[PDB]
C-alpha cells in the first residue's frame, strides 16, 4: 500500500472482479495525477491476479486509454468499471 490521506485532489475507483461468483469489490484511493494505468496493476495485485492478462474497461465493452490523469480517466470513462481479462495472441 501507500501512505497518504486527504492530500488535495484524489479519485477513488470501484472495480469488481467479474471472475468469481461473489463479484468482490474494492474502493481504491489515489491522486488523479496518477495514471489510471497504475490502477490496473493495483486492482490486479489487489485481487491476487496477474497484471499481464488483465485490463479495465467501461460499461460499454470499451477499453480505456491512460493518456491522462486517473481523474481524467475515471471521469471520462467513469468510476464504476469492471476488470476483464486481456489477450494479445493465443489463450484459446
Amino acid at each position: 500500500g501507500s501512505e497518504g490521506a486527504a492530500t488535495m485532489s484524489k479519485v477513488s475507483f470501484k472495480i469488481t472482479l467479474t471472475s468469481d461468483p461473489r463479484l468482490p469489490y474494492k474502493v481504491l484511493s489515489v491522486p488523479e495525477s496518477t495514471p489510471f494505468t497504475a490502477v490496473l496493476k493495483f486492482a490486479a495485485e489487489e485481487f491476487k491476479v496477474p497484471a499481464a492478462t488483465s485490463a479495465i474497461i467501461t460499461n460499454d465493452g470499451i477499453g480505456i486509454n491512460p493518456a491522462q490523469t486517473a481523474g481524467n480517466v475515471f471521469l471520462k470513462h467513469g468510476s464504476e468499471l469492471r476488470i476483464i481479462p486481456r489477450d494479445r495472441v493465443g489463450s484459446c
